[PDB]
């Protein structure tokens, strides 16, 4: 089970099973332990009021791949198959099931969220017979309980060459905010005259199906494909016609051309890769982290991932600083065009951030704690983070400036970076309060350590305000503009306080409380406001035992690992690397939960932090304040013989590290 | 586990658990293996388009009793309790859970579908402490995914004596057909000044909750109650205000008065009972059958049970001949007022039956195969039974006439029985076709053996038409009316054919096919068209091996048992009695599934048939063609020392049988 490219499960156990995801940054499909079914389907960019939080959410969507297979009238079930295996191929995001049905046939099915067609899915089914058999195949479109006012359609699209039978459903999200359309077809090798007749049944209010029979002689292979398109009024004004048009398009492109384009795009993503010699488990784990970030993002868009990507409804599909600080940095180094989409998400929502600032009595752009379609605040009102956790504005500024440092794109800086940096600096200049000593305070926030609520001069928050004001001032200089001199005066006098032991104080009421996650240590990395190696170490020593084992998210130990790598402490760096994600794993595919022993995968934020521990920690790679990627001193774990990181920076550099 | 009044489960196993129901004929509550939760709640008389069949259905309703209990901030779960037990007291329909929480407290909770208040539920919680503890109690109103457009309200109803905090939700069934309201309150012993403060939280789109804290010193008992009312626009024009009014009413009646009235009505139901000496398991099983029929019916209404009563959404909550032929006869003998409600259901729907007859080209009243609110046909269109299984009309006629035979109520016969019998006879007179030999045929039906579709002269169907025409003619005579002479001419010449071996032929295309269920044998019982004991036996011999073990419902073996009891064959009668339901049981409460090895309890139809095998078979009790209840020759199982049946007929007679 240490294949560096494949995650395998023998005999999926439904009593202890956490499905894996295939995704193209638009659709995510989460696996079921049941053969030829999927557990959940999530469409990016589609939000409505639904369950948790009384705010906008991702919506469970059509399980559009669900199929029933029968052999001589006998229904295929978990209980009557043997040698049942599931496998995720991380090279091309193919999820494959395979099983034996009694003495009759071997079945393999592979499905894909097509990498080049954001709204298109395909499953390919292969049946290899050991005896004569007749198969009955049904594809079911069940309207999930999350949707309403469904309509169930079926028609034949014909010409002299084809009969494309379309199984289509149209339905609405809970408040009617979004119309969803799904359209499926079967694709056959044998052509119009010989293909099976397709029947349509509408027997339930919430389910219709298309089906066919096929006789297969012993010792033959019969293959067919299911192609589906899934799209909403959030993506296109006429989703009903666009879904049918897409499925017709995909059917006439054909399986080979679809899979070839899919493969080409996945091959391109994997030109940026991390290779570890001497630790097959670490190699597979790091590949899974890269695979999930690649699956949950999309170049050339304005999409940004939630903390759980497209693996489900975690945190309602909202966008948080989880993107800017956790998932963005490793993507910026490996695939700057992915990072570009992530900051494009914020650029597009700058006006909503300006509106939030004005509603809360500030200047400039105040990015929301949680973002969705509009860019307005989406945090549940019972969470004080929505009203008071302000560092997100500085986190957006830091990511914008880092995008420019890595790419050197001055055209992007003028059009997009500077609008963000100027407006977010104006926010901080309005947010600070000057005290009698001429110092600047940021009073009454929720800390990055969210267990500290309505406190003053949070270390991380104050650090992000310093960086936002500094980076905005540097950006103005690149563009030949005079930044307001107040930005530098404020940045230079924002309070960052020490306790009597010389340790960075987390906030003005902090002595020795347990903390939820890294806060003061984030001043060392990522902010690099703390560079003195003795201060870094004093802060690690005091805070590293302040994070409890229970109910603490994977937003701490990866930072500890990276900081110990930078201190050239191999044993401590490796201890914290393992602790960052191995206690958070769920079977059978080693997906990552939010907290130690958690059961809510896949926490893409966690993967992003660990990938920083590997690339910026073990690999020593760093965003140079002057521009570009540089390498600082680092160590490898004892047991790692070689670390190879490919496709780094705009020059696509390979870095090799050894002992 | 052979308590004659109680069904007990130690350590409910959620991997193999079928919940038990408490019901008052209006609300059913199905148990969860989880402490202080319920799995499903069903409201009678509320139908909308939903899931199965694309036709009207019962709707899963508010799980209104769901509570979260925490001890010193620690949440009570399956995993952290011990000595966890559940018990159904069949004497008063109380479902009780009990467990120990660590070293802190023993918890008991009992809930009730109040027998006298159709729309009111109550749960009583008792906490007995072994140490000082603080409890947090939350009652959750989660809008189920079956409902939409919910509103979540909370208010205090106050006067100088009370503060009644009401937690209310209002929502709609899928198409908007029905508005549902639920309103809950906590009832405290200690009075207005000392009762806990109630908080209200609205943190989710589909859930709000009310909660309180309570400090309890070691070695104390703290008790409180949750009262809820659940009602729809199918029951009252203003369900929102009626639900709050009911909960206020129940709160000011108080727990003692509510439970006293509940107990009095259950005591009255159990004045009709079946006592078996020498077989504790049979005694408990037969009590469970009586308990479910009593729970799933209601005197003084026009309610009729579905095949699954209020145990869930089985057969969409529709009414079938399952009432008239299966659940009605044992209720007519034990509690004629229950049977009166069952036939009132049909009387109220006579106009819809007349409309169905006219749409399908017949005269009189054509009762639908499946009935719900209107009395129009509700069968899914893909089931040919809706269009072609016509015997239901004769089944309604037979139950109407039996109601008069048992009660002798000539006023009821004039007002209700005769309208039914006249209209259903007019239907059959229009339904038959006279052939060249002067015989009457009933062509192109689905048989009671539903595996025989679109066949001619079904034995059971033709028998029901004969009885309907005969009973209508007898009814006319009681009322001094001349029935059309054609009814008797047709009844006397409707075809019932024999095969060469002298066995009653199931239909004109029948030779030796497997059959789904009893059909030709129903001519012996219940129709009593076949009285010759050699003919009864010839028919049992030929057909008893024609019902497969798999996918055959519990509508056969109870008839075989009864017929063998009437033939004074104790071994065969007892064989078929056990086979009728023991292979259909689900743990841990021995609920009854539809088919052998099935997993869809509770099949109330099955219980009704078995209760006939016990009362009319072992007890020999019979509806006399001339009026009243008579006793015919019968036998007991070898191992039954005594069978006592109480409350029989309008004279409330006790029958005792021994060897
Ligand atoms: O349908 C898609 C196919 O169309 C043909 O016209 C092209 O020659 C193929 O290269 C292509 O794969
Ligand atoms: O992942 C979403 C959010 O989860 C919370 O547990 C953390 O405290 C936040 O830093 C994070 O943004
Ligand atoms: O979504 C509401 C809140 O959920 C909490 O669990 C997280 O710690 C917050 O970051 C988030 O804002
Ligand atoms: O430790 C986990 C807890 O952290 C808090 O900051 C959040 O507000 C809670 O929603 C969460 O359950
Ligand atoms: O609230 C209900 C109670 O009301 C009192 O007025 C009566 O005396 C009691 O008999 C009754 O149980
Ligand atoms: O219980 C509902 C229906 O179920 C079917 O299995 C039986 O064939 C019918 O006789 C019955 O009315
Ligand atoms: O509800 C549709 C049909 O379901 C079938 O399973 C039953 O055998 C029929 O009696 C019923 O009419
Ligand atoms: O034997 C069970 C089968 O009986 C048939 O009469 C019904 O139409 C089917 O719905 C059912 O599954």
């Amino acid at each position: 089970h240490q294949d560096p490219w494949k995650l395998s499960a023998d005999k999926p156990d439904s009593n202890n099973y956490y499905g894996e995801t295939v995704a193209n940054g638009m659709i995510g499909i989460i696996s079921s332990p049941e053969p030829l079914k999927v557990k959940e389907v999530v469409l990016a960019g589609t939000y409505d009021i639904y369950k948790r939080g009384r705010v906008s959410s991702f919506i469970p969507n059509y399980n559009l791949l669900n199929m029933k297979l029968a052999f001589n009238g006998e229904s295929v079930q978990t209980y009557n198959i043997n040698n049942y295996k599931q496998e995720l191929d991380m090279r091309n995001g193919a999820f494959t099931g395979s099983f034996q049905f009694k003495d009759l046939a071997t079945v393999t099915y592979s499905y894909y969220a097509l990498r080049h067609l954001p709204h298109c899915i395909m499953m390919v089914v292969n049946i290899n017979t050991q005896k004569d058999t007749e198969i009955n195949v049904e594809n079911l479109l069940e309207t999930p309980s999350s949707l309403n006012n469904q309509q169930n359609y079926f028609q034949n699209i014909t010409n002299t060459h084809v009969n494309i039978p379309l199984l289509t459903s149209v339905a609405f999200t809970p408040t009617g905010r979004s119309k969803i359309a799904v359209s499926n077809t079967f694709l056959f090798d044998e052509g119009k005259k010989l293909q099976p007749e397709i029947l349509h049944r509408m027997n339930d209010a919430d389910m219709h199906a298309m089906s066919f029979d096929k006789k297969i002689k012993a010792g033959k292979t019969y293959s067919f494909a299911l192609i589906g398109s899934l799209i909403s009024s959030d993506h296109i004004n006429d989703p009903y016609n666009e879904a049918e048009r897409l499925t017709i398009y995909a059917a006439l492109e054909g399986k080979s051309r679809l899979l070839n384009r899919h493969m080409q795009e996945w091959n391109s993503l994997w030109q940026s890769d991390i290779q570890v010699e001497g630790d097959p488990q670490a190699q597979q784990d790091i590949r899974s982290m890269l695979y999930h970030l690649y699956s949950f993002t999309r170049k050339s868009t304005s999409l940004s991932p939630s903390p759980m990507g497209l693996s489900g409804l975690g945190y309602n599909g909202h966008v948080f600083w989880d993107t800017e600080i956790w998932m963005f940095p490793p993507m910026l180094l490996l695939h700057p065009e992915i990072a570009k989409s992530m900051i494009e998400y914020r650029y597009q929502r700058l006006d909503a951030a300006r509106k939030k600032a004005a509603i809360y009595g500030y200047d400039g752009a105040m990015f929301p704690w949680e973002s969705a379609d509009s860019g307005a605040e989406e945090t549940p009102v019972n969470a004080l983070t929505g009203a008071f956790e302000h560092h997100v504005t500085g986190d957006v500024a830091i990511a914008a400036w880092q995008y420019y440092l890595v790419t050197g794109d001055k055209e992007w800086l003028k059009e997009k970076g500077w609008p963000i940096l100027k407006a977010t600096a104006e926010f901080w200049a309005s947010r600070v309060e000057k005290n009698d000593k001429g110092e600047y305070e940021i009073k009454n926030v929720v800390a990055a350590d969210e267990w500290a609520e309505n406190i003053d001069n949070n270390a991380y928050t104050n650090g992000t305000a310093i960086r936002n004001l500094q980076y905005a001032s540097k950006c103005a200089t690149v563009l030949g503009v005079i930044a307001p001199k107040e930005w530098t005066l404020i940045a230079d006098k924002i309070l960052i306080s020490k306790m009597s032991n010389g340790v960075t104080r987390e906030h003005d009421s902090y002595t020795d409380q347990n903390i939820k996650q890294a806060d003061a240590n984030l001043l060392a990395y990522p902010l690099k406001l703390i560079t003195d190696k003795e201060q870094i170490e004093r802060d690690l020593k005091y805070y590293q035992t302040k994070i409890p084992q229970s109910d603490t998210p994977a937003m701490t130990q990866a930072i500890f690992s990276l900081l110990y790598s930078r201190l050239e402490d191999s044993d401590q760096a490796y201890h914290w690397f393992k602790d960052a994600y191995q206690p958070n794993l769920n079977p059978p595919f080693r997906v990552i939960s939010e907290c130690k022993g958690g059961t809510n995968p896949y926490f893409s934020t966690g993967a992003g932090g660990v990938l920083q521990a590997v690339i910026m920690g073990f690999g020593g790679l760093d965003i140079d304040a002057a521009g570009g990627i540089k390498q600082v001193k680092s160590v490898l774990p004892k047991n790692w013989k070689k670390l190879t990181i490919t496709g780094i920076g705009i020059e696509k550099k390979t870095f090799v590290l050894t002992h």
